[PDB]
């Protein structure tokens, strides 16, 4: 398994097997919530379509596929003894929230996900992020990941935008994964989460493949009713729309 330079709540990996195994072949993959990317880098499709609502997200990514070895050295540089304190963390914080330049603020992003509070990637009302310091012994610099993800991310495209207009690239050789935010065990409504299955729906007729994943509750059996579900040992359901 190639780990993901960046640490998202959830965890795909998690559950990674059993995603490639009902996983349909194609050329394309789409991922309207592309996440971490534990999917993408864990997988051979000829090119990808990675979405996300998240723009720090998004940024990160392009700029990682297009100027890898400048990020990494610039990356690399907040990764000494020097900046491993509350003191500086909540500077950098700062820094980051005031900044408006996208590559500075790609490069405070990683450092703020790896010496942040359990890699967590919050805002406040105000727009700003707001985790906290993570007081953590030893972060580790994701080097090696950093690069693999910008090898593979050659063949890929990133987007930023809601899972409604991502979905809405998908063509005949294309084949959707969904990671929405987990169900009920501004943020995702549950009419958005209907929606999406709505949407699922609707690509299986034009014979597009979707594979959604999602806690499994009375509501997500509800919602993907329309589709072939497999249970996974709260516990974690599959759901399979093959046309
Ligand atoms: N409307 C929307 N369209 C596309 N991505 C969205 C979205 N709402 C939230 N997201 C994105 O969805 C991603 C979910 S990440 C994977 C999450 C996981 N299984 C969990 O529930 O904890 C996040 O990266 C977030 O930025």
């Amino acid at each position: 398994k190639n780990r993901a330079f960046l640490k998202w709540a959830g965890g795909k990996y998690p559950l990674l097997d059993d995603i490639k195994r009902h996983l349909p072949k194609g050329e394309c993959l789409v991922e309207p919530f592309v996440g971490a990317g534990s999917v993408f880098l864990n997988t051979d499709f000829s090119r990808y379509i990675l979405a996300d609502i998240n723009s720090d997200l998004i940024s990160l990514y392009n700029i990682v596929k297009m100027r890898t070895d400048e990020y990494v050295q610039a990356a690399r540089e907040l990764f000494v003894p020097e900046t491993n304190c509350a003191e500086v963390y909540y500077q950098f914080r700062e820094e980051f929230n005031k900044s408006q330049d996208p590559f500075r603020r790609a490069v405070l992003f990683l450092y703020l996900n790896r010496y942040g509070y359990n890699g967590l990637c919050r805002y406040n009302l105000r727009g700003e992020f707001n985790v906290p310091f993570g007081r953590y012994k030893k972060p580790y610099f994701p080097e090696a990941e950093l690069y693999h993800f910008a090898e593979k991310a050659q063949n890929a495209f990133f987007y930023c935008e809601s899972y409604a207009d991502s979905m809405a690239r998908a063509d005949d050789a294309s084949v959707v994964y969904c990671d929405p935010p987990y169900a009920p065990l501004n943020s995702f409504t549950l009419e958005q989460q209907a929606h999406l299955a709505e949407i699922a729906e609707g690509l299986v007729e034009r014979h597009i493949p979707v594979l959604i994943s999602n806690h499994d509750t009375m509501l997500t059996r509800e919602w993907y009713q329309r589709a072939k579900l497999h249970v996974v040992k709260v516990d974690e359901l599959l759901a399979l729309y093959k046309p």
